[PDB]
DNA sequence: CCAGAACACCCTGTTCTG
DNA sequence: CCAGAACAGGGTGTTCTG
C-alpha cells in the first residue's frame, strides 16, 4: 500500500528494483530501450506527481535513474545473498 | 520565411491576432473551448520551444495568451 | 489566406501473458 | 511477484474543408 517511487502514485510493486506505480515502469523501461534524449523546459528540478510527470519525461526519467531503477534489478536480486 | 512569436517553429499565417505556427494555432483554440485547468512542472515560466512546447501546455497558453491571441480577433 | 474539422501518430498507462 | 507485450485513450500536429 505504499507510494511510487518516482511519482508518489498508488505503486503496484517493485520494478526494476524500487518501489514504483506501473505507469513508471513502462515508462523507464521505454527510456532505457530507446534514446532519452528528452529535453527539459524549465531547471531539471520540475515537480513529478500523479498530474504532472507526463510534463516532463527529462525529469520523470532522472528521477528514476535517482531512485536507482535499473533493468538488472531482478536478477541482481536473484544472486543473493 | 517567419517565426512562431509562441514556439519559434516556422510559422504559417496570423491566427487568431497573431504570427504562429499551425500547431500553436489549434492548440490555443483547444486551449480556451475545452479550457482543462493545465498545471505547470515548475515555476511558470518554461521555455516554449519547437521540441518543448509540448512539454508544458500551461506556459504554452500562457504565451499565447501574451502573444495577443485572441479567439473573437477577425 | 484563415477558421474549424478530420485525420493520423505518438506517448502513455492499464491489462494481458510468460 | 514481476518482466515484457498488447491493447486502449488522450493530446498533438498536419491535412482537409468551409
Ligand atoms: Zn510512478
Ligand atoms: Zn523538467
Ligand atoms: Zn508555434
Ligand atoms: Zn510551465
Amino acid at each position: 500500500s505504499h507510494m511510487c517511487l518516482v511519482c508518489s502514485d498508488e505503486a503496484s510493486g517493485c520494478h526494476y528494483g524500487v518501489l514504483t506505480c506501473g505507469s513508471c515502469k513502462v515508462f523507464f523501461k521505454r527510456a532505457v530501450e530507446g534514446q532519452h534524449n528528452y529535453l527539459c523546459a524549465g531547471r531539471n528540478d520540475c515537480i513529478i506527481d500523479k498530474i504532472r510527470r507526463k510534463n516532463c519525461p527529462a525529469c520523470r526519467y532522472r528521477k528514476c535513474l535517482q531512485a536507482g531503477m535499473n533493468l538488472e534489478a531482478r536478477k541482481t536480486k536473484k544472486k543473493i545473498k
